[PDB]
């Protein structure tokens, strides 16, 4: 009979950076 | 026969921080 | 035997905001 299926693949790549932070005060 | 391949891995870290924001009026 | 290891996950949340910008 068939083997067992492989384990989980690994993690993926990180997201991407975030946006802009807020413009800054006066 | 082997078997099928395994689930997909979990989603990957958090992305790093955004850019600064530009400077205040 | 054991399949092949499944493929890479997706990419991860994008990360937060900057801090903000400096003063004017």
């Amino acid at each position: 009979p068939p083997g067992p299926p492989g384990p989980p693949g690994p993690p993926g790549p990180p997201g991407p950076p975030g946006p802009p932070g807020p413009p800054g005060p006066p």
